[PDB]
DNA sequence: CCGACAGGCGCATCAG
DNA sequence: CTGATGCGCA
DNA sequence: GTCGG
């Protein structure tokens, strides 16, 4: 809240540039300069002030400049009110509805729910099953439903297959009191870098989730990644509790810390740690953290016991999951 | 100035 | 059918 | 839209 005013409006034309521009590219840098202005402990008096700060230039800085005197942005105002923009901008709202099909079907006449509701026939399952629960989507999740979460889906893994190892990331692991969805990381000794002994191991995972009623719907479903839906069970003369976004991740054992650095996020702590590692040499995915030879070629994969040991090779100080939020 | 800008899974489509 | 490209999302 | 080489 510190410079709320000022992190909303940058957000905001983040979001149009995303869903409406299609210049995912302006979106990142809108969003780094939010996550900069977030993080910086003064009430920002003007834009010069701002630009001082990495990831801030000329035009953010005047943005900032008009907001501060006047209290909001000419380019917003025209945007709240141009009505295909608004409408492209809802329909990405719903979970599988990118920017592409927001603006296909914005050219049908399809601009609102009822719209959406009523031509179920063009929307394909993923965009189904998010109009769905559409409403459930957008509610957060307490911390105290997630520990609930994490209960049964530790111990339903456990009741699978005692070796699985199942992880919660995302925000929940950087301490949030209130989470967007479930994120979790399952590993399993037969599954390493150089070998699958075993199939079907996140299938079983899930047809267990399935069977107690906890995995309601399914968005996608390979090999190695599940996208879906779950509920926790309600008692006796109670509201249901809304459905909730879960995605699991199967990953090497072996690469078990880069793929828990990469769950828990931030979304824009990775993408300044995965830019920052460049700039040092590195290559960094959810499987390993790997040098560039001059050529842009990644070399073999080095080392690494700990997530800490990553931070090591880009040069950063150790930083908790708590401090790698926004 | 001007080239990247993070990286990859699953689903859907298109050319052959 | 592969293989390549784009989308939506993590 | 921003940066750095
Ligand atoms: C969406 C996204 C996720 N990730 C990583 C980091 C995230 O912690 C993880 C998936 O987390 P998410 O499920 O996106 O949840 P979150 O960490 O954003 O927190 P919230 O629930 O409050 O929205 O994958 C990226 O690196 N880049 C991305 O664009
Ligand atoms: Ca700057
Ligand atoms: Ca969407
Ligand atoms: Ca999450
Ligand atoms: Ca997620
Ligand atoms: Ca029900």
């Amino acid at each position: 809240t510190l410079n709320g005013g000022i992190t909303d409006m940058l957000t905001e034309l983040a979001n149009f540039e995303k869903n409406v521009s299609q210049a995912i590219h302006k979106y990142n840098a809108y969003r780094k300069a939010a996550s900069v202005i977030a993080k910086y402990p003064h009430k920002i008096k003007s834009g010069a002030e701002a630009k001082k700060l990495p990831g801030v230039g000329t035009k953010i800085a005047e943005k900032i400049d008009e907001f501060l005197a006047t209290g909001k942005l000419r380019k917003l105002e025209k945007i709240r009110q141009d009505d295909t923009s608004s409408s492209i901008n809802f329909l990405t709202r719903v979970s599988g509805i990118g920017p592409s099909a927001a603006r296909k079907f914005v050219d049908e006449g399809i601009k609102t729910l009822e719209d959406l509701r009523k031509n179920e026939d063009k929307l394909n399952h993923h965009q189904r099953i998010g109009l769905k629960y559409f409403g459930d989507f957008e509610k957060r999740i307490p911390r105290e439903e997630m520990l609930q979460m994490q209960d049964i889906v530790l111990n339903e893994v456990k009741k699978v297959d005692s070796e699985y190892i199942a992880t919660v990331c995302g925000s929940f692991r950087r301490g949030a009191e209130s989470s967007g969805d479930m994120d979790v990381l399952l590993t399993h000794p037969s599954f390493t870098s150089e070998s699958t002994k075993q199939p079907k191991l996140l299938h079983q995972v899930v047809e267990q989730l399935q069977k107690v009623h906890f995995i309601t719907d399914t968005l996608s479903k390979g090999e190695t990644k599940f996208m879906g839906v779950c509920q926790l069970p309600s008692k006796n003369d109670e509201k249901e509790y809304p459905h909730r976004r879960i995605d699991i991740r199967l990953i090497p054992k072996d690469q078990y810390y880069c793929g828990v650095l990469y769950f828990t996020g931030s979304d824009i702590f990775n993408k300044n740690m995965r830019a920052h590692a460049l700039e040092k040499g590195f290559t960094i995915n959810e499987y390993t953290i790997r040098p560039l030879g001059v050529t842009g070629v990644a070399g073999e994969p080095l080392p690494v016991d700990s997530e800490k040991d990553i931070f090591d090779y880009i040069q950063w100080k150790y930083r908790e999951p708590k401090d790698r939020s926004e």
